């Protein structure tokens, strides 16, 4: 048996006097090796679905991917060791997850609790900029945005270009008064959305250890938000997210341990990177003590969530994961097009569809334009995500399979060439927060194909 | 019909004007007797089992406790009367329990819904000292290795064998410091093993009324703990319990009923017990308002509640308030072994089993050595107790009985001469608090045993 | 030096050991002798004045008080046994007081600060029914007239004569009940007044350390509400009292000790009893941990606080207090006559007026007919004593001493004829919580006798 | 005019862009330069005196370090540039400075208010192990020696050696576990003293930024907690500090700015180092925003605080200070000589008159052995500290001087022998928390010294 169950101060511990090696021969040999190895040994094939219906191939995957964090452990970058874990250690963190919680305050809570392949149910849509950058002067509108659609249950923070005018630049006093800021004007904005006690997800614009420590605040973030951890890639962790761990912790808050496993990186192709899907979702409750875990399986070249094959990661991953564990888990969006744009909408429709339907329990969206442009993210594009959410609900997951091969195909080959879309300013009257009849009219257009495809809204 | 729902106001009232008895007039003639008549005149025969697969045998004895309940009422110790109850409140307050509940809070706070027997569902984990005497200078470090346990959910406290370096004598200032100090500590020691919120069940180291009534405090004891008041032998109470339970339903506190049915005492056999213990877990909900009630079958003789006899009655008790009910309750353990033993493992192991099949939401212990030798209760049997939920959970009646049979005879013939145990400090690195390889070793010899009777892991 | 600052727990130690000793030993020998032995010894003679100007014989007092702490030191009626205090132990009580603190909560909060003899500034005006029994049905009304007042600052607590129909018995649940009721529902009314954060002074009703200790709850009694403790007659304490200042520091409460000495009791006379009255002050803070301590010292025969003879005792006992100490205190009001009475409010009027001018920080009253007649307690006796405190601030202390002379004058003839007066029924509209002409028309005859007699309003 | 009064945020930016600057040229030309300098040009000269009493002095002494504060300004570590201010950037920080405010809450609150030069108001007694370094097994008892106290308001942290069995290593998850129990364990320690509002300083086992920003939390450091930041020496500070004060502000925490000016360091002399304590005093609430100061000149040779040059350093800065400006300061205390020592014992004492006569608001003392011997700090050199302070408020200045001229000169010959002392688990019975028979004796003999020497207890 364990010595104790698994936390954030055994892994200090360990990662000092871990068996040291070069990231290099983690990233290049290692990892590369054990995925290709497990791959085979356990013959996986996804066979061109986005989500199994094959449990056998399932219970092989979860397999590969337990397998996988036990022999290869965890890449402490600030030590240069490797963490390894017993078998033992590692049910013990899968065999006691958290079971359910709540998100947000007074009227406005939400439960969050377990959802299987194909559940009736709905998931619960978390959205916002989605960690996007936003212009200051329009931080609570944007949000507003959000908060304004019924369709949305939660919010995800977006990123404040400035504060008080002032970069938030790390290890700055303006990083830590970004942190605290961030949250209590978004939850402002929810406010005048008449939704005081939407719960949130964050901190974002902070990126250190201490700006992310100092988050956590009156009128700011409380435990009834998702506070937010990044895994590295892949198997990998930084001693600044270790530290913030025991904080959330320290702190009794709800933690959202997140990981982006990089299709075509350093794991491989497809079920190679779904093996270590399933790792850091497993990892994600041992190392991080996680109350669920956020995924992103993103295209190493087009850097989108919603290709063909990041779909199929995720929807393997968490349908393995739904099928064998109970550990509550959620999807990010990052699309290629921006606002405004019918891809942006299709690109998203086609991941909410996949992530509905494969059993996520919480939808984190949409970081449009790949979350990277300044302004270009919206509520419409969330009312859509959330839309489609209901749509998918309750349906055959063949069907699902079918609906989803034509609706990527629709836009998949038009990576290269995706519209850059528009800013909140430009689809939406900043004033009312309304989006324009521009942005309307685009909504029904992707809408539409939707429905010609199979959806029932 | 009813005047008024009963509670422990019309207790007071009647308890004052009832039928004179002598304590021995109750003890050595009314509830032998009675106990003796109904088993007959329902034919209770529990042929062996321990939990129940006879729906008119449990029916039967669901009659014969409500029935005990009704036609004896219950004494009152101070005033020497009898409090009598109509058939029409006893149903008024059956078909009015509790539901579920939430116990702790932010992200450790768990909840506390109903079990079926059989159910796929764990039971609640509540670990700790189990009111056993804890030296004062490892008080938070004993707390704290069940605290470190992920299948630990609550917590029950241990008891102060002192406080400032001084006897909590009851009635004294001490009792009092040390009623609002216990929980004050123990959520500390939650604290510093990350989970802040975990919810405890106590006061234990208060005895006095006056005592237990101090506990709540900024810090110490909440709604959200769960508060003890105990039932006396048998069908009995005193008006101390009255009054502390007038004090926790002034503070809508979540109230624990807890009574310990002796095997072999003034009810007599197993039948006669168990109908006792039926009646009493009703007059939980009755007498005391409860929001759940403990069990807690024990062996006149061993002291334990985990022999053949004691768990037979557990068993048939839950697994029929399970089933003609919906009144939440749990069982509290004590093995005749210390820690540190493969015994005091089996032991608790047992009743873990016979407790999950039988229907129970919240497994209470553990009390080893009895719960009367100083510093001798660790994590380590939580652990087991914990895993061996899981592994019964969902398994087929029959089955369980097969192994409880198997497992119980592996330790039923050497209750004299159980061993000692270690302490805390002994089997234990107190420093980081974590067990040592000889405890370890231990466990891992007694999980062997229990996986070759069948359980599943 | 001390060993430790002294509290209830060295307290509660020591009385379980310390010398052996029948009551009777205490109160017709040690405690009378050694009160004449230190009045001759500082020749103590208070030359008929109610406040002293000879700050000699001032400091002589003083010192007899301490003498008499230190020598004599505190019988327990639980052990019959004296504790005993050494002369560093008793200083380190007396340097280290609670200097100031603020009652009741939001707008309605008023900060309680040191007072000198003949101070400018106005003492709180704590109004209430003073303990005195009030109906179950008119709790609210009764207490309201007190909130509805701007003359009252802080409410003191009457008690329930019964709550929900029941008498609150010591030791039953009722009396836990009327604990937690009785202030929940005192707020209540000083809510409907547009007070709700008016600060209190309890628990009342209740008179067993359990009853006591559940006294604070939510809607209930908070830490910014003064506790009361009672000292016995006289240098006396029993273990209950013990046990609840336990609890009163547990929670950081504000701690009011109290003590009522009889002139004409186990002390003796005028002087003798004063030199009690100073010791008892002193072991308010010492024994009790007190925050401020509440006196009122009694005729042994009328039973009333303000006879010619307690006023000396009252006003050398805070004059001295105040001028060698930085103890806070207040005096509690027994007048002999009823409400809608002239000789009550002459008789209130009298103590304020000595309360005032002698340094008292707070004015507690009025327990009209001696606060054992139900019913027979007003606001309107408040409001004399509020603008009487206010007329005597700032005036010179000669002055207030031939004002004294004269008012008692007024009414010390009539002690066995004191008008039993009326109930709030009989003199308030019940409905609207308003005086009836014929108590206004007392009031103001009652004025015009003071300020025929030099007293300014 | 000035831009906008001056903060954390404006440091920042000016410290990126500020003159660019060696440390040497810093600590070896620019600031002793400058410290020569003033010193001449104002003519400065002490004659001896550890209080002032000429005022034209003073306020030459005043401008000295203003003009110091001016023309150098403060060097960045981190970005080794300078950060100039204005004329009037500096008098709106003066101007503008905190004028009261309230440590702890509940019954066991305090108010810190201004205090003159020979104020008759005995100022704040801040006790604790000061920072120095506890075992984690002794932790809360060692704080309970000082809570036990009554001559103590607030605690000063100690730092945990280890937490869980670990050192809190600084940005390891176990430095954030430490800083969030230190508090929790500490004001645990004042509830089991019955002071569970007391208000503490810290926090102090964290390093990091990182850890300091974690401190704040539930049942941890609150609001009501004076909460440190360092400065460093001499008129120099780094990032993180700014970070914290960032953190600080954004959650209305109370401020305490700290810096220890060395005599006989980069400034010089006395005269030259009390130059740059002014003006660190007033960086306090410019750069710090500050709600109070503490001092602490050190002796660069024998590392204490209550040398004849250091104690001078502070009584003439603090009385300077107090004179001109309306800043709130206190002192921290680093004798010699170990617990259980006469020297420890005369050493605090010595400093504490000064303090206590040159008008410090708070003492915060006392880390005994120079603070940093494991577990050699104890509540009774705190109960001497608050014992002087009381015997030296109101006393005339000139006594003053003589007696610290007299008491200086019994100790300051053995430096170098200074007795080490004895740890708390050696001079106070660690179960009850109780001073042994050795250190009450060694405490009488110095207590008698200093009677003899004409303090008046």
């Amino acid at each position: 048996t364990f010595r104790k169950s698994f936390d954030c101060y055994d892994f200090y511990d360990r990662a000092k006097v871990g068996e040291k090696c070069t990231q290099d021969d983690w990233d290049l040999m290692k990892i590369p090796m054990k995925a290709m190895e497990l791959k085979q040994k356990y013959g996986l094939d996804f066979k061109g679905e986005f989500i199994p219906t094959d449990k056998d191939m399932m219970e092989k995957l979860f397999k590969a991917g337990f397998e996988m964090l036990l022999e290869c452990g965890i890449y402490c970058t600030d030590t240069h060791r490797i963490v390894k874990y017993t078998e033992d250690e590692i049910w013990d963190a899968i065999n006691n997850v958290q079971k359910e919680f709540v998100l947000g305050t007074g009227r406005d809570a939400v439960n969050v609790r377990k959802r299987s392949v194909g559940d009736k149910a709905k998931p619960i849509v978390q959205g916002g900029p989605t960690g996007s950058p936003i212009s200051e002067d329009v931080f609570m509108p944007v949000h507003m945005s959000y908060a304004l659609e019924k369709e949305v249950d939660t919010i995800v923070n977006g990123v404040m270009t400035s504060v008080r005018g002032k970069s938030p630049i790390p290890k700055s006093p303006y990083e830590v008064l970004a942190a605290k800021t961030e949250t209590r004007l978004i939850k402002n904005a929810c406010a005048m959305a008449g939704r005081p006690g939407m719960g949130v997800k964050g901190p974002e614009t902070s990126l250190s250890a201490q700006g992310n420590i100092s988050a956590d605040c009156t009128g700011g973030m409380t435990c009834t938000d998702s506070h937010e951890v990044s895994q590295l890639n892949e198997l990998k962790i930084d001693l600044d997210a270790i530290s913030v761990i025991a904080h959330y912790k320290g702190n009794s808050d709800i933690i959202m341990d997140e990981q982006m496993p990089i299709f075509g990186g350093y794991a491989g192709g497809i079920e190679e990177t779904t093996i270590v899907d399933v790792a850091t979702h497993i990892n994600a409750v041992l190392m991080s003590s996680a109350s669920w875990h956020l995924d992103g399986p993103v295209h190493i070249r087009w850097g989108s969530t919603n290709t063909r094959e990041t779909l199929m990661i995720a929807g393997w991953a968490c349908a393995t994961i739904s099928e064998f564990t109970d550990i509550l888990s959620g999807n990010q969006y990052y699309p290629c097009a921006g606002p405004c744009t019918e891809m942006c909408l299709l690109e998203a429709s086609a991941q909410s569809i996949t992530d509905t339907a494969s059993g996520r329990e919480i939808l984190s969206g949409v970081a449009s334009a790949k979350g990277v442009v300044t302004d270009k993210t919206t509520g419409m594009e969330a009312r859509m995500m959330g839309e489609v959410a209901r749509a998918t609900a309750g349906v055959e997951i063949s069907e699902v399979n079918v609906i989803l091969d034509k609706l990527v195909s629709l836009y998949e080959k038009n990576y290269a060439s995706a519209p850059a879309g528009k800013t909140f300013q430009e689809c939406y009257d900043v004033k009312t927060v309304t989006p324009t009849e521009e942005y309307m009219q685009v909504y029904d257009g992707a809408r539409k194909k939707l429905e010609d495809l199979g959806l029932v809204f």
